[PDB]
């Protein structure tokens, strides 16, 4: 944390930013100018695979590599070979799927939490209906708040606990320490989607008590596109089953078979996106000079201002009342409008938006409404954002 | 078609004048106006994807349609075919995943002996996992396939896997011959296009593919994570995604989900943007070169190399039928370890892979040490392979 301007200073390095008013955050982040230098500087001057070559190219790609893995580690609490690098969550959540499958037995149980993105359910949905296992759901409200008593509950005999750490679509910061001590407790094991907090928020292994954790550095962390993480904790190492295997996998190999190599290499088949995660790294750095702390005040702040103007157009908004609660994203809806006309308005006002379901179909249908429409922030957004956008909104409602 | 000077195009790619890479089999270095493509969805249209109502999420998808159109016209394919993937792995990986319901015990899969290891693998592993016939066809120490052992061995099997090039030897097999046989014995046919794919021309119905996997990295010029996985038309109800979530759907509720219509079916999570449009800046890049003049300097760099070689009596490897070797040539010093050899080429500025080479069966075909391996592309010239000679003769003496 070098004590310098939010949002100003962020906005200096996001051309974007003078261009249009964007809050589709929880889709992807704007990127800075310094994430992508960091990633021209691979690609125009130490361009080569890594691998340990000999050369001096390949040299510095590797240990920029190996760097971008420690940065990416540290971040997250965890150590250097814990971490594998995949192109997205999804695939990171897929590959927990497929790297346990083989523990289930059949009637095992999984349970995770009704408001999930469809990339930390169908692959538990597949899994159950190959394995006839029995996929649980823990009750919660229409406002996103788990019921803990009910965790507790359907907890007890899981051999294993998958749950998003903040929902796309309501902005629910759920209370994962709770959820993972409760696993903890009572065995289980504990995967953690991490794909909306990082970047926004503090993402810690040892406090979440996470076994397994996945996040997309194309969101908060400001990387490119392209790079997921998967966390696989030191314990699981000869128990977890490397879904991908291939190039830089082994330390022999011959016609009869193969005989793998360490983590976290094991566990990485072919050439990774070593640009990605270079890009990754320097996200990383960008967001801790910054401060996880004033990102979180920033978003806080923007999504009080949302939330109380909104109030004053009588327009209705989903997910915590409590906002302590609720991350930097606000889903709503102006009643006679669909959300895709709603999005037009704002696009035609240069402000971005979603519309839709955001592949959370599942909270869409326990609330009773076909899609929201979804304002989502960073730390370079600001307060006058915010204020020409609920104008806008203004002159929307009361044309109806 | 057109309209250029080889070897520059190395106007376009700074490093060339700091060094003389020779490890392009590893991953090629990178044009500035593919940078340049990445450069502008970063700064100037950065979104998702998946038609979004907002005008940078339009131009970013509509961007990245564009990007898979060309990634399939590139190799004769159908928009719909085409799936994105971090690198040719996870391709293969996918396949083997994608299928392995269709196998029973004692079914027979077919390969080369060469033959990288992400080409293997996922093989050797589905056939230990489901108790699967697993056969290599035959060839000499060269690498040249014998066509008779083909032709008895894809008889009568469910699929066949291979290289179009080894990234080892610089082989180029025979694989419209494969893809014939194949065909005509009812395998399906799964084709290894890392080295092949910007080098020369690949062509899915050519080559008689029903899946076919590539880098973006190696001979496209593109960016680093980011590959491709070509499915054809008639393994659509056949072929299960092992990758599913997001993007994949047409809905989905706690009891369960239905997927969506290809390719989109097969893509899980966002996408690569970045990379599928820098892949697609490569590509462009390469087909206003064209395909067959990468070829004919490529072809030119490996005759003087091998024949310089040839001339300081130091043994190198594959193919003597120059029409049959791709551009890589793998060679070694007498006495010399291949790592010594690449230490002392870097210190003259020039760039070479040693060691097994992700190859092994290869290294113990053909029983040796390892190999260092010196591989081009367009970008490379005559007088750096001249200067190369030049500090080989001194190594030499």
């Amino acid at each position: 944390m070098a004590s310098m301007r939010i949002p100003e200073d962020v906005r200096k390095d996001i051309p974007l930013t003078n261009e249009v008013i964007y809050f589709d955050n929880t889709a992807t982040s704007l990127t800075p100018k310094p994430v992508v230098e960091a990633m021209d500087e691979y690609y125009l001057k130490y361009r080569a695979n890594v691998h340990r070559g000999v050369h001096r190219l390949s040299q510095m790609a590797t240990h920029k590599y190996e760097e971008s893995r420690k940065i990416v580690a540290d971040f997250i609490g965890a150590k250097f070979e814990e971490i594998v690098f995949t192109k997205n969550t999804s695939e990171s959540l897929n590959l927990v799927a497929l790297g346990l499958g083989h523990i289930f037995k059949r009637g095992d149980k999984i349970v995770t939490t009704p408001y999930e993105h469809h990339s930390d359910l169908l692959p538990w949905q597949r899994l159950a209906t190959k394995l006839g296992l029995k996929l649980e759901f823990i009750e919660g409200d229409d406002e996103g708040n788990l019921d803990l008593s009910d965790a507790e509950k359907k907890i007890k005999g899981a051999k294993l606990v998958a749950v998003q750490h903040v929902s796309n679509a309501l902005g629910v910061i759920h209370e994962v320490e709770e959820l993972g001590k409760i696993a903890k407790d009572e065995g289980a094991i504990f995967v953690v989607d991490a794909a909306q907090s990082a970047g926004h928020m503090e993402v810690n292994v040892k406090k979440l008590h996470a076994d397994f954790l996945a996040f997309s550095g194309h969101k908060g962390p400001m990387g490119p596109t392209g790079i997921g993480v998967l966390y696989i904790r030191e314990e699981f190492f000869d128990t977890f089953e490397p879904p991908l295997i291939g190039g830089g996998t082994i330390e022999d190999v011959s016609l009869d078979g193969y005989k793998l190599t360490e983590p976290p290499e094991r566990f990485e088949a072919g050439t990774p996106n070593i640009g990605g995660a270079i890009g990754l790294a320097a996200g990383i750095r960008y967001i801790e000079r910054i401060g996880l702390g004033r990102i979180e005040r920033q978003e806080h702040k923007l999504v009080k201002r949302t939330t109380e103007g909104l109030d004053e157009l009588e327009v209705p908004w989903y997910g915590p009342r409590n906002l302590k609660k609720h991350a930097g994203v606000v889903s709503f809806n102006v009643p006679g409008l669909h959300p895709h006309d709603v999005a037009a308005i704002l696009d035609d006002h240069s402000i971005m938006v979603r519309s839709g379901h955001h592949c959370a179909l599942p909270v869409m249908k326990k609330l009773g409404i076909n899609g929201t429409v979804r304002a989502s922030f960073h730390v370079y957004n600001s307060l006058e954002e915010v204020e020409t956008f609920l104008g806008v909104m203004e002159e929307l409602v009361k044309g109806l």
